[PDB]
C-alpha cells in the first residue's frame, strides 16, 4: 500500500465500544512484543487543557536534550501530526512500513480468533506505542482520548500522570456529573506515581483525595504546591512567573495567549520538573525558559499574517468561546472582523454584541442544519473588499480553523 491506501486502512476500521477492559488492544500489543511496557511515559488526560499542557511537556524535555514521542489528537493539517518525534509528525513513508507491519500482527491473529478485530483509535494508538519503541525515543508524552480508566491509550504504567481539569463537556460518555466524571480520568493514577492536577472543582478534588490515598502517590496541585503568582500580555503572548516548592523562575515568555493558559504551563513546568527528578535527569531553568519560548500551539489563537492581520482559533463552546470575547478585547482595541462557524445561536449574541462585524458560516465538514455568508471564502473576501486593513479573527470550530490553516499556509 502507499500512504494514501495505508491512512484509508486506518479509517476502515469498524465501530465498536463498551469494554471496561483493554483486552483487545492488549491482544494486538501482545503481538507487537508488548512495546507499552518499555520505555518511559508521561500520562495526560482532562477535559480542557490536555493538548495545550502535553505540547508543553515535550517541548521543556526536548529543549533539554531529551528524544521526545509525542501523541495527541486531533491532527490540524495533516494525520501524521497524530504522531511526532519531537515535534516532527512522523514520515509517510514511516507510516507506510508501521502501518503494513501492524497489520501483519493483526492478520496473524484473525487466523487464530477469526472474529477478532480492533477499533481505529485502538490500531492507532498501538502503532504509536510500537512507533515510539522502535525510534527508542526517552519519553513519550501520551494524551488519553477520552475520560482515562477504560481509554485505548490506558495500558501503561507512567512515571507522572497529569489531570488539568475536569468539565461536564464529555458528559455524554464519561457520566452525568463531576463526581462520575472524575472517577474516569483518576483511572490513569497509579499506585505510588506522582499526580499533576489543576485545581480541580471540589467534587473532582474529592475524587483525587481518595484516588492518591490509595495508591500513595504524590499530590501536587495548582495554586498549593506551584502556582503563577504574576502573569500579563506581552505582544502576542504572556509574560508571567513560576512558583513552586523549589522557588521562582521569573519573567517566563510563552507565545500563548489565554489566562487559563497559564494554569496549563504551570502544569507542563512542574510536571516536567517531576519527570526530571523521578529520573535523575537534569533540567534547568534555562531548558523551561527555551523550552516554552517555542510551544506554538497551532490553530489556536493564532496570528497566521501580518498584513492582511488574520488570526485563527479553535474556541468551540459558549464557555470555549466566552474566554475568547475577553482575549480579543486584549489584544485588540481597534475594530474588528469575526468570522464564526458555530452549530447555536446562543453563542451569535455574545459575537455579534461584542464586535461590530460579524459573519456566521457554515463549518466545513458537517451538513447544513435549520450575518450570514455561504463558506468562511466568501466571508473572508468580502471583508478584505470592504474595510481591507481590518484584522479579522476566524474562530467557531477547530475543523474551521484546520480548513483555514491548510488553505493560506498549506
Amino acid at each position: 500500500m502507499n500512504y494514501t491506501e495505508t491512512v484509508a486502512y486506518i479509517h476502515s476500521f469498524p465501530r465498536l465500544a463498551k469494554t471496561g477492559d483493554h483486552r483487545r488492544i492488549l491482544t494486538l500489543l501482545h503481538a507487537l512484543g508488548n512495546p507499552q511496557q518499555q520505555g518511559r511515559y508521561i500520562h495526560v488526560t482532562g477535559t480542557n487543557g490536555k493538548g495545550s499542557a502535553a505540547n508543553a511537556i515535550a517541548h521543556v524535555l526536548e529543549a533539554s536534550g531529551l528524544t521526545v514521542g509525542l501523541y495527541t489528537s486531533p491532527f490540524i493539517m495533516r494525520f501524521n501530526e497524530r504522531i511526532m518525534i519531537d515535534h516532527e509528525p512522523i514520515p509517510d513513508a514511516a507510516l507506510v512500513n508501521a502501518v503494513a507491519f501492524v497489520r501483519a500482527a493483526l492478520e496473524r491473529l484473525q487466523q487464530q480468533q477469526a472474529d477478532f478485530n480492533v477499533t481505529e483509535f485502538e490500531f492507532i494508538t498501538a502503532l504509536g506505542y510500537w512507533y515510539f519503541r522502535q525510534r527508542q525515543v526517552d519519553v513519550a508524552v501520551i494524551e488519553v482520548g477520552i475520560g482515562g480508566d477504560t481509554d485505548s491509550t490506558n495500558v501503561i504504567t507512567p512515571v507522572v500522570s497529569v489531570l488539568t481539569e475536569v468539565a461536564l463537556d464529555h458528559q455524554k460518555l464519561l457520566g452525568h456529573t463531576i463526581t462520575a466524571i472524575a472517577k474516569h480520568k483518576a483511572g490513569i493514577i497509579k499506585r505510588g506515581i506522582p499526580v499533576v492536577t489543576g485545581n480541580l472543582v471540589p467534587d473532582a478534588a474529592a475524587v483525587v483525595a481518595a484516588k492518591v490515598a490509595t495508591t500513595g502517590s504524590q499530590w501536587l496541585r495548582f495554586d498549593r504546591d506551584f502556582s503563577v503568582p504574576k502573569a500579563k500580555l506581552h505582544g502576542w503572548g504572556q509574560r508571567f512567573t513560576y512558583e513552586d516548592q523549589d522557588g521562582r523562575i521569573s519573567d517566563l515568555e510563552v507565545p500563548l495567549v489565554g489566562d487559563y493558559q497559564q494554569r496549563n504551563m504551570a502544569i507542563a513546568i512542574q510536571t516536567a520538573k517531576v519527570y526530571a527528578k523521578q529520573t535523575e535527569w537534569p533540567l534547568t531553568p534555562q531548558n523551561i525558559r527555551q523550552g516554552l519560548a517555542a510551544s506554538h500551539w497551532p490553530a489556536r489563537l493564532e496570528k497566521i499574517s501580518d498584513t492582511p492581520l488574520i488570526v485563527i482559533d479553535g474556541a468551540h463552546n459558549p464557555d470555549g468561546i466566552n474566554g475568547l470575547i475577553t482575549a480579543l478585547k486584549q489584544l485588540f482595541s481597534q475594530p474588528i472582523t469575526v468570522i464564526a462557524g458555530i452549530l447555536y445561536a446562543a453563542m451569535a449574541d455574545r459575537l455579534t454584541a461584542a464586535f461590530s462585524t460579524v459573519y456566521l458560516v457554515p463549518v466545513p465538514g458537517t451538513p447544513r442544519a435549520l450575518r450570514l455568508k455561504d463558506s468562511w471564502q466568501e466571508a473572508l473576501a468580502a471583508s478584505l473588499n470592504d474595510v481591507p486593513d481590518q484584522p479579522i479573527v476566524i474562530t467557531g470550530s477547530l475543523y474551521l480553523a484546520s480548513a483555514v490553516r491548510q488553505t493560506l499556509l498549506g
